[PDB]
């Protein structure tokens, strides 16, 4: 079973807990992995990059990690369509961009573990 | 121990459970905890409503749900500063505005478990 995630805001020692699990991705605001970065666990499924309270983070995402238990497939489109591109378990993106291989911006995504 | 929490987008099992445990809060972007909602597990403290990726949900809270293991405490200003607002444990506050006995737009928080 996987749904859309639910945004929230969690002490740290519980992000810790969720990073060790190993399904997860961390979406960073630079390149190179720098900067502030969203955290997500999974499994879990965006049909849009968006959240409560007028989150809407398209056009943000410029590096990716993937964890060690995850998988990480990302849409050119909303709602899961057309190109995507693939990021396997600890995968680490350092430049996203259509340049460099991927999307300038992807709009939907799919997290799964292993 | 409390620190500022990290944002992540966890899957329903999770923010579930952790809304089993008690000690959190809802905010909601419209009054009558109507509309969607951020969810915040505690202890955590937030010097300022903002999140990675730009997110910035100050002037976006219009009603507020506490769990049954916690307090929150809003402040007018941010970094906890000038005048607060209590919200005792399983509170609801339908109309979070000045004109109801709150503030119109609050600036920071510490949200504390019981």
């Amino acid at each position: 079973t996987i749904e859309v995630p639910v945004l929230t805001f969690v002490p740290v020692q519980v992000s810790a807990e969720l990073e060790n699990r190993g399904c997860w991705v961390k979406f960073f605001d630079k390149k190179n992995f720098q900067g502030d970065s969203l955290f997500l666990s999974g499994p879990a499924t965006l049909p849009r990059l968006i959240g409560p309270f007028g989150y809407d983070w398209e056009n943000k995402v410029r590096s990716v990690k993937v964890g060690p238990r995850a998988n990480l497939t990302i849409f050119d489109n909303h709602n899961y369509r057309d190109e995507d591109k693939f990021l396997d378990a600890g995968a680490n993106v350092a430049n996203l961009s259509k340049e460099m291989g991927f999307f300038d911006n992807f709009r939907s995504m799919v997290l799964n573990c292993i």
